């Protein structure tokens, strides 16, 4: 029963980062309000807290005294079910200034995210103290999650920016067995790195300790997010060779060009020229699948997003990219910079997103997110 | 199995209207760039076949040179499958202008819409030619819906604005059986009229050939559209006692103020002075419940919806308010001019929307939407 499906909250690592992808998502910044590392540690005690109870499910908070807000919005009813919620907590380069005295504890390769040549970044959009990655079977879950988290700390977070995604129920629930289907029409996670084999995680993902790193940051990942705007109506009309030479897949399959299945893996080293493969296409740039390549994979959650119109009455749809790496310039800085100048730049428009750290796991209910970093 | 659901789209009817409502949504206004009434005409017939196809489901239609744009957007997959797709068109006052001579075949009712005290109305957000009121289970068969209708008529439509809703996996489940719960927190249309009833629906919401109204229309039902906007943080830190007291409401059980059931009728004749649901109460000013009033009855099939934050720092989420009903003036018109300077006014913010004429049913392959109208 779908309503009933739980992830565990407490462990070595947050959940939602190797977390099969449900159906709805939020990104959610937030501006810390919080004025000593005293209040910055009751406040991660607090979302503690909330992020237990909303994960594992349970009744809604009643409201015995009706001269008071209610406790809970309401929006899910009497029964708050887990719905497979996952609460991701990552941190920002701003929050290791100068109010809480974490500068000394700063991971090495955390940085405010600058623009890449074809940015077009919305200062609205970008960075923040906090960011919650938020997913659950269904919106109401992860609106609800959001409001409850709000009307609990008042004092403490103040919303940045935020937006919601979305891939298919049918691939969702196949929990990573079925491709999901972007908003181009591709399909998009085929060459991740298997998220459940746990060695090749300790290797890609997760801080380990052999690391050049605080020791806090061990088991955490860092986070690299990107809000992408597709040019839709543009695409659309673009030839479908065009589109299949812009990726270097086969849309239909999947399959790299030339071959015949998703899976298969393209041989770049008997194509020098890019006459079945384009130099410039996505995947080649992405992955030039070399021995010294190796080392900026990186574990892929994208999520698919719709709003309303651009300014120029166009559809506003496209990407909510996001990334977990066990180091931020080895994964993503590396891919983006082989990136820049690729065939897909004239039809995507980067406008907002970030880079964060996203905290190691909490052990037990007597323990928080961020005690080491806190401590 | 959900995915193989289909609703009928041939009718004395469109469907979408009274068809139990499905989990996702969109509103999409556009713009007519047809010059001629011929145009106009060729514009209904596409849009019929690409309705009467869309909702029916089939293979998706395939390439035949990879020169040539995709003739579907791919975005989900090789199968359209139905999936509860219902597509109702309505067609704004404006369609009646000097363009297509359709002057003297407008409904009496139709005009464009005005400010009411309380709208922040954007000007971008209001209106057009004609809306598509787009439904399915899934958001990925609405925007696959949407991309199709485009490609399909880029000579011929303009997108104007687009909005997309929602409501609850479990309440879009039980179709029509379980109450939908707003982002308030309060359930959602429980005193609807009811939507099986055939000689009350006729009443309510279709016109009816005893009605000062041009032939074409019977069958047709006048559609108020209004994009509105809520204080979802300041509602959240107001007293329940007084949520309840705007609503006229139990919010936890849905039962009017001192009643037991959700369904259950408000005596107001027993409470003239309006002690136990207020005489400015939301419900109480929408309906009175007298024989009298039952002229402004109306079928409310609205949706939430979730956006960004707006530059003050506040979430964007709301309601996409729909009504239909026989006479707009009777209806819409008369309820919100009740409603005008109620409670509720200092937690929501109508900015857009539209009234519009849902067109009478196409009656088989041989009919197209708008026949009696260009006739
Ligand atoms: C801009 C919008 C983007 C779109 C529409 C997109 C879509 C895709 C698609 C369709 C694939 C092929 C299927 C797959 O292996 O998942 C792919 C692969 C990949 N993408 Fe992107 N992507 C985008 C942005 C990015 C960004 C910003 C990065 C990293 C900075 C990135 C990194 C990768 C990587 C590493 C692969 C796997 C390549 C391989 O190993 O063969 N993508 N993407
Ligand atoms: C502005 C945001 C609005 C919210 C949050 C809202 C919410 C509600 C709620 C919770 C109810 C009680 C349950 C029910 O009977 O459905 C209700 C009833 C009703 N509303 Fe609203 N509504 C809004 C706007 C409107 C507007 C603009 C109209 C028409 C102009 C309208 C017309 C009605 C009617 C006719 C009823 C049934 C009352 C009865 O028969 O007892 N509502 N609404």
């Amino acid at each position: 029963v779908a309503r009933n499906e739980k992830q565990p909250f407490y462990g070595e690592h947050q959940a939602g980062i190797l977390t099969p992808q449900q159906a709805a998502m939020m990104l959610v910044a937030f501006d810390v309000l919080a004025s000593d590392k005293a209040d910055l540690e009751r406040l991660f005690r607090l979302l503690t807290q909330r992020f237990a109870f909303l994960t594992q499910g349970g009744a809604a908070p009643e409201t015995p005294n009706p001269r008071l807000p209610p406790l809970d919005s309401g929006i899910l009813g009497g029964y708050i079910a887990p719905d497979n919620l996952t609460i991701t907590l990552s941190v920002g380069h701003s929050l290791f200034d100068e109010r809480f005295g974490l500068a000394p504890q700063m991971p090495k390769k955390l940085q405010k995210m600058t623009r890449f040549p074809n940015d077009s970044l919305d200062a609205a959009l970008c960075h923040g103290d906090v960011l919650l990655q938020i997913c659950a079977n269904t919106q109401d879950t992860v609106i609800h999650a959001l409001r409850d988290i709000i009307k609990h700390t008042p004092d403490l977070l103040s919303v940045r920016w935020k937006r919601e995604g979305f891939i298919s129920d049918h691939a969702a629930r196949s929990k990573g067995k079925e491709t999901p289907i972007n908003l181009l029409g591709f399909k998009d996670g085929t060459a991740n790195p298997d998220s459940q084999n746990d060695k090749l995680m300790q290797k890609v993902v997760w801080v380990t300790a052999d690391q050049q790193e605080p020791a806090w940051t061990i088991g955490g990942s860092y986070q690299a997010v990107r809000l992408i705007q597709f040019r839709v109506e543009f695409w659309d009309r673009t030839p479908l060779k065009e589109q299949q030479t812009i990726f270097g897949r086969d849309k239909q399959t999947g399959a790299p060009l030339g071959m015949q299945h998703e899976h298969d893996v393209p041989d770049y080293a008997s194509d020098p020229e890019g006459k079945g493969i384009a130099l410039d296409s996505h995947i080649r740039l992405a992955n030039p699948r070399t021995a010294e390549s190796e080392s900026s994979l990186m574990l892929r959650r994208g999520y698919s997003y719709s709003l309303g119109v651009t300014n120029s009455g166009q559809l506003d749809m496209g990407l909510l990219f996001v990334c977990y790496q066990h180091d931020l310039e080895k994964g993503f800085l590396t891919v983006q910079k082989r990136l820049n100048g690729e065939a897909l730049e004239e039809y995507v428009k980067p406008i907002g997103g970030g880079y964060f750290f996203a905290l190691p796991g909490v052990k037990d209910a007597n323990d928080y997110l961020g005690s080491a970093l806190l401590r």
